[PDB]
């Protein structure tokens, strides 16, 4: 089963649990490159009534640091907002709950705006068919293919 958070059949409770960052993409590549504030490895999603708790790890020189975020429902359906390196709003254009989840985020940091697309998997990797579907979605949002970073084999953190 597939659905979008903005759609009518979304079941947010179903995205609860462990996840992994598979691919990140942004129209501002630096944001997702080494040490970029958005090169975040998602590990867990806790579903609350009007919010989402996102648990990540950031990587700086083969060393992880746990980072938490609280995403609150905005006034738009299936949309969440969180303050982090600016003002962020995101939706989940597509997920099948038990395998992949695609998130689309828009960040505003007084002045400039940038888009981020994220592909997450219940397992540390996803099929090529899914990664391609994600790639096509990135393109529809104006994100160049060369700005899509596959972090599947990013065996980060193990100094």
């Amino acid at each position: 089963e597939e659905a979008s958070s903005t759609g009518r059949n979304f079941n947010v409770e179903k995205i609860n649990g462990e996840w992994h960052t598979i691919i990140l993409a942004s129209d501002k590549r630096e944001k997702i490159e080494d040490n970029g504030n958005f090169r975040l490895f998602l590990e867990q999603i806790h579903v609350l009534e009007n919010s989402l708790v996102l648990k990540f790890h950031t990587v700086r020189d083969e060393e992880c640091s746990e980072l938490s975020m609280v995403a609150d429902k905005t006034e738009k359906a299936g949309e969440y907002s969180v303050t982090y390196d600016g003002f962020n709003t995101f939706t989940i254009p597509k997920t099948d709950y038990d395998n992949f989840l695609m998130a689309h985020l828009i960040n505003e940091k007084d002045g400039e705006t940038f888009q981020l697309m994220g592909l997450y998997g219940r397992e540390p990797d996803l099929s090529s068919d899914i990664k391609e579907r994600f790639a096509q979605l990135c393109e529809e949002h104006g994100i160049l293919r060369e700005n899509i970073i596959d972090l599947s084999n990013a065996n980060r953190c193990l100094q």
